[PDB]
């Protein structure tokens, strides 16, 4: 006897209404939907989310969480809201106060145990105080992460990782083009994104390799370059005009040194795109022999939250903490999000 | 920590770059064993093209069972033939001494339908003599984990494609044979397309479903010969085959699921025209539709950095015929070291 696996979905945005829509295809249940955005609030998560008839989950503030999880008799939250721990931290409390496992798409909850250790470690111990699992996924999961070990498996030596990847800023919401400096001039840019250099998504996502490949980070260098356009380029994400010369995204490149000798090195773009651009994954493995991987425009954003989805019987099964992916089998197709 | 104790049964190209490649990540040769005049009674390092000679002989098969007493090895690496009739022999004598076997055989990959009698007899002499047994080779990640680690970020599988190529040249004999290199398109017909032996992509369709958790209703299999307009050197055969002759075999499996997915792969192993590649590219067609592209995989090198990287798994793995399907994918290895 299976019976739906019961999701709250905290974030109501892009990624939310796609996770919405596909839960229910895998045969989940929403059972509780959050979102702090005027749009959406008291409005039924089906209806944001574009299907034909209401679910009865009515969208509720963030400062009703607690209810909302109460209420919801729920085995998961997935939580699409923030890139950075200290903005994810709180709503990952709310689920681990209340023994709910917890998944976000957040990018640094990839892997977080250096960037933000003590938020980190915080909510390891109350995740295991609450006998939940809390991890961090998404479209690095495989593209930035398995997809590379699974190769590195192949390997006999590995001089050196080299990935580059890029994606549209338009296909997420404000925390990314924000954190992208998307419409900013090139001396606000410098000043505020390129100055503060605060660790890029694939800073975290090198980190989850060295761990899964069982090598000791000993430095991390990162720049961020604005991105630009010679033409004016329109952002539907922050509802702004980016004329020719502007920050249309950022350029990352992060150089992991370990101390066993191999080097990560990954170049990552988020920026508005001029006609013909497309998302990009490309990895080479250097040593012996030489490995090259290439997803052909990868639909980067259906593959974040199907990571996602296809993650959740492995995180009810995983034992309590936060538990990053590295600990993971590599996640596998499910058919049905469904549990005993 | 002591190195591995490895026999290599088969010291032709592949069992030379194994000689060579287990010594650089600190396993050692304890025993060689290969039937060919121009090796038995050579040193294996000599023969793998070392400078510095092991004082490890190669003996003739018929002198097996008397290196495996002597040796006290930890795993045999078997490269000599690619169907489990032909393996059967070498693989009693691992299993009779108690020594685990890993094989580049391509049938041994999974061998469970397709020679069902020889695995289960394998399985149970594995078993009562405390050993595994297991197939790997390029089919593990490149047939195998690499499709279903994309599978892990699928919304929806309808259909999985693969496209792949390899050079018969870089195999040695036996490979060239299976593949019909030098037949007359009569002979192909009578030897290879009429008796329709399982192609390595049949077995590695099978390891893909294995894994991905389905049932096989149905493999259908055409092998056609392939052909060139200029006459091409096989350096295995030492033969010239001229234009009209089979260069090698084309195979297309088709294997259907009784869950409704299906795996369609298309293999060429054959003689290449100037400029001629490997290949390796798969979609999974579905919600999303997903392409990976290998650039000109290094097969030979591929094949036997997956085989040494499998070695701890293999000896951590429980006795029996055990397929690398229940196995956690392959991981990087630095150093082939086991306890006591
Ligand atoms: N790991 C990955 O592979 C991956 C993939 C895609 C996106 N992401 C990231 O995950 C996050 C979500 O992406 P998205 O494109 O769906 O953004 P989005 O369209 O802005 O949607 C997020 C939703 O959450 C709301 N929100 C933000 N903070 C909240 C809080 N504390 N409580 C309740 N609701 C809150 C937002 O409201 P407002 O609009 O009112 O702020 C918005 O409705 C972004 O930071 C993005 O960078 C990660
Ligand atoms: N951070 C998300 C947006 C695209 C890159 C990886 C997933």
């Amino acid at each position: 006897s299976k019976r739906p696996i019961r999701i709250i979905q905290w974030g109501c945005g892009l990624m939310g209404q796609t996770l919405i829509r596909t839960l229910r295809e895998k045969g989940a249940e929403l059972v509780g939907a959050i979102d702090h955005n005027a749009a959406r609030r008291d409005r039924d998560a089906g209806e944001v989310a574009g299907l034909g008839q209401s679910l009865g989950v009515r969208i509720h503030p963030p400062d009703q969480a607690d209810a909302v999880f109460r209420e919801a008799r729920a085995d998961v939250c997935i939580l699409c809201t923030r890139s950075i721990m200290s903005e994810l931290a709180g709503a990952l409390r709310v689920a681990a106060r209340h023994g709910v496992n917890a998944i976000t798409i957040g990018e640094e909850a990839f892997y977080p145990w250096t960037t933000s250790q003590a938020l980190t470690e915080e909510l390891d111990q109350l995740a295991r105080a609450n006998d939940c699992t809390l991890t961090g996924s998404g479209f690095q999961d495989v593209f930035w992460g398995n997809l590379i070990t699974v190769l590195a498996g192949a390997t006999h030596r590995i001089d050196r990782i080299v990935g580059l990847t890029q994606y549209n800023a338009d296909d997420y919401g404000s925390a990314l083009a924000q954190k992208h400096g998307v419409g900013l001039d090139p001396e606000t840019f410098a000043a505020r994104i390129g100055a503060s250099n605060s660790p890029s998504y694939v800073w975290n996502s090198n980190e989850w390799l060295c761990a899964q490949l069982g090598w000791r980070v000993r430095d991390i260098r990162q720049q961020l370059l604005p991105t630009t356009h010679t033409g004016t380029l329109r952002s539907a994400s922050l509802g702004r005009e980016v004329p020719a010369g502007h920050a249309t995204g950022m350029k990352a490149v992060v150089v992991t040194e370990t101390h066993e000798g191999p080097v990560i090195e990954t170049h990552c773009v988020g920026k508005l795109y001029a006609p013909g651009e497309v998302d990009l994954n490309e990895w080479t493995l250097r040593g012996e022999p030489d490995t090259t991987v290439t997803i052909r425009q990868p639909a980067t954003p259906a593959l974040t939250c199907a990571t996602v989805l296809n993650r959740l019987p492995q995180l009810l099964a995983a034992p309590p903490g936060f538990v990053t992916t590295d600990r993971f089998t590599p996640a596998t197709y499910v058919s049905r999000l469904e549990t005993e």
